[PDB]
């Protein structure tokens, strides 16, 4: 198990435009398109990303590049915070897929504004943040990703990926 399997199993795999518990355009693995309700603005920034013409449709090798793409942008966004930085070197490296996979969901300024669980996660005081982290919008909008995630963070096993 690894941080590209476990974001797969979270993200799933979709050839087609398609929508997002939020309502956003999203793609392949995970890939937000736009927050902009059209879906012409959707199919725009996609033929943008993939450098063609997709009318909204791609192969699982164009959806592996940008899950790809935007793997290593999670983690060069991590190691480029101020906040982000020191929790990551200071964990273990299951822990630290944890935090790629929050980075990966709500980007990089999302996770850097968890000022509690994030110095409750540098003490390496687990339960506490494991609560911490559940009272958040993040855990009631997708509880069962976000379950797995806190277990991952709590743990530092991949039970929950099992
Ligand atoms: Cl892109
Ligand atoms: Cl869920």
């Amino acid at each position: 198990m690894n941080i590209f399997e476990m974001l797969r199993i979270d993200e799933g795999l979709r050839l087609k435009i398609y929508k997002d518990t939020e309502g956003y355009y999203t793609i392949g693995i995970g890939h937000l398109l736009t927050k902009s309700p059209s879906l012409n603005a959707a199919k725009s920034e996609l033929d943008k990303a993939i450098g063609r013409n997709t009318n909204g449709v791609i192969t699982k090798d164009e959806a592996e590049k940008l899950f790809n793409q935007d793997v290593d942008a999670a983690v060069r966004g991590i190691l480029r915070n101020a906040k982000l930085k020191p929790v990551y070197d200071s964990l273990d490296a299951v822990r630290r897929a944890a935090l790629i996979n929050m980075v990966f969901q709500m980007g990089e300024t999302g996770v850097a504004g968890f000022t509690n669980s994030l110095r409750m996660l540098q003490q390496k005081r687990w339960d506490e943040a494991a609560v911490n982290l559940a009272k958040s919008r993040w855990y009631n909008q997708t509880p069962n990703r976000a379950k797995r995630v806190i277990t991952t963070v709590r743990t530092g096993t991949w039970d929950a990926y099992k």
